[PDB]
């Protein structure tokens, strides 16, 4: 039933509150499957989420993720991590880490979200060596490995 709601769920809303807290907690349990409500349903909350659930993302996301050999399946998880504003402190660095993890395997299609999105927040927090602390020059450092 609830891959009902997101299945049209997905083309209008994306409302908080009335899905959001369904597929909180009981996606997590058909992600315990990895087909069909997982695959699915998953994605779609994430996709339609944005800005709320960026909490439970910070270390559910990171449970997850590695979960998805399949890349193409994880599309979801590119794109989610759109929380290039959020987790600022060491959760966005260890996250970016099995980001550039992933891609040293798979095929090709990932790699496109997985530099953009380097592109704009490392660009973006690019300064011409400015520097800023001495715990995210290491992620800097990092994402250097990364585009290079």
């Amino acid at each position: 039933f609830i891959v009902c709601l997101n299945k049209v769920t997905k083309s209008f809303p994306p409302l908080a509150d009335r899905f959001m807290n369904a597929v909180f907690f009981l996606l997590p349990k058909f992600h315990g499957v990895l087909k069909t409500l997982c695959l699915e349903v998953v994605l779609c909350r994430v996709e339609g989420m944005t800005e709320l659930y960026f909490q439970l993302k910070s270390k559910d996301f990171v449970q997850v993720m590695r979960h998805r050999d399949d890349e193409r399946q994880k599309v979801c998880l590119d794109i989610i991590y759109k929380m290039m504003p959020k987790l600022k402190p060491v959760e966005l660095r260890e996250l970016l880490n099995p980001v550039v993890e992933f891609v040293s395997h798979p095929s090709t299609t990932c790699r496109e979200q997985m530099y953009n999105i380097l592109m704009w927040i490392h660009d973006n927090y690019r300064d011409p060596e400015s520097e800023t602390d001495n715990d995210s020059q290491e992620i800097f450092k990092l994402a250097k490995d990364v585009l290079i």
